[PDB]
């Protein structure tokens, strides 16, 4: 951290803070994650795995600096996040061709991770980073399985996590991404819950309370209660107007209760919704 020159704070999580920084040596402008340890060797070997997980839609981990018994992560810097971009686009909304490019690119990023059995676990607009070339990238990626388990947002949590499933799958990333998709389209968060039960109950209201019919094995989940209220499902035409039939078809399959019926990243990339996919460049004000 002697080689770096903190420019401004650009982010924060549970494991540390992130600074835009300039490499005193090399002129390089980077995003530097200062990991707050209180060292663990298992955590080190895990992070070093992430140096190999390289993809155009994953924020590039440049270096891992383990020194003075502190850990720093040096990433590629991107000039904006999707939250700020969505906020800046909220009067007219993000154009659908741009929505579709970003969904396809993130689905490409996830197909890759997931093919390597790596899950993200916390996809949200603030973890999606955009550049001036029309690229979108997954950030803060696999840095949860490392050390183990600010108000953390629950809005993009898959239902199996909220129901206490301890061994959840890559399908939790598709759910989160589905929620992000919906939010880009409608310009409102799909499931803005302010606690786990409020989050779960907001999902139940929209998609219906899950049962053995739509989700075999659900009544046997750790935090499942026979006493959960029994809401009927609403139509998707009400949930994401004015998303077209292809978009709403894909979204429904990304929001299946059953994690084994939920569409994979690979299958989603073949969905008719991306027949006409392009790569627009956004208009970014930095
Ligand atoms: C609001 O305008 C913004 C401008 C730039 C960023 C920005 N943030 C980052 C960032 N990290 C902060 C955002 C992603 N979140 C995290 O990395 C956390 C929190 N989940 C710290 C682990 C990384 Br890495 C690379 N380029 C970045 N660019 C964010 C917002």
């Amino acid at each position: 951290m002697e080689n770096f020159q903190k420019v401004e704070k650009i982010g924060e999580g549970t494991y540390g803070v992130v600074y835009k920084a300039r490499n005193k040596l090399t002129g390089e402008v980077v995003a530097l994650k200062k990991i707050r340890l209180d060292v663990p060797s298992t955590a080190i070997r895990e992070i070093s795995l992430l140096k190999e997980l390289n993809h155009p839609n994953i924020v590039k981990l440049l270096d891992v600096i383990h020194t003075e018994n502190k850990l720093y992560l040096v990433f590629e810097f991107l000039h904006q996040d999707l939250k700020k971009f969505m906020d800046a686009s909220a009067l007219t909304g993000i154009p659908l061709p741009l929505i579709k490019s970003y969904l396809f690119q993130l689905l490409q990023g996830l197909a890759f991770c997931h093919s390597h059995r790596v899950l993200h676990r916390d996809l949200k607009p603030q973890n999606l980073l955009i550049n001036t070339e029309g690229a979108i990238k997954l950030a803060d990626f696999g840095l949860a399985r490392a050390f183990g388990v600010e108000v953390v947002t629950l809005w993009y949590r898959a239902p199996e996590i909220l129901l206490g499933c301890k061994y959840y799958s890559t399908a939790v990333d598709i759910w989160s991404l589905g929620c992000i998709f919906a939010e880009m389209v409608t310009r409102r968060a799909l499931f803005p819950g302010d606690s786990e039960i409020d989050q779960l109950f907001r999902i139940f209201r929209t998609l219906g309370t899950p049962d053995e019919v739509v989700w075999p094995g659900v009544t046997s989940m750790p935090d499942y209660k026979p006493s959960f209220p029994k809401w009927a499902r609403q139509d998707f035409s009400k949930v994401v107007p004015p998303l077209d039939e292809d978009g709403r078809s894909l979204l429904s399959q990304m929001l299946h209760y059953d994690p084994n019926k939920r569409i994979s990243a690979k299958a989603a990339l073949a969905h008719p919704f991306f027949q006409d996919v392009t790569k627009p460049v956004p208009h970014l004000r930095l």
